[PDB]
RNA sequence: UGUGGAGGGAGCCGUCGAAGGUGGGAUCGGCGAUUGGGACGAAGUCGUAACAAGGUAGCCGUACCGGAAGGUGCGGCUGGAUC
């Protein structure tokens, strides 16, 4: 087993986590 | 025998009636000032996060935080090394 491939998947992971808690307001607060 | 009679048609009325209009909706596309992140880039800036115990072992899930890689906490795994 390796990890590059895990870590791939952790960084998209991580930064689509970041873009969320940076439109956690606009997101709720357009879509309704 | 007579402008007689059935009977029929014209004509008219009603049912159904396409197209035309009104109506608020569905669905499908396009545009959209601005705003995202995505790929590639020549060559550059910021750092050293990772690979050997990568110099604080990494990694999974989660929460918080941070200029950025990332850091810390709780639990877990070895795909973790020496003795």
């Amino acid at each position: 087993g390796s990890v590059i491939k895990k870590r791939r998947k952790r960084m998209s992971k991580k930064k689509h986590r970041k873009l969320l808690r940076r439109t956690r307001v606009q997101r709720r607060k357009l879509g309704k």
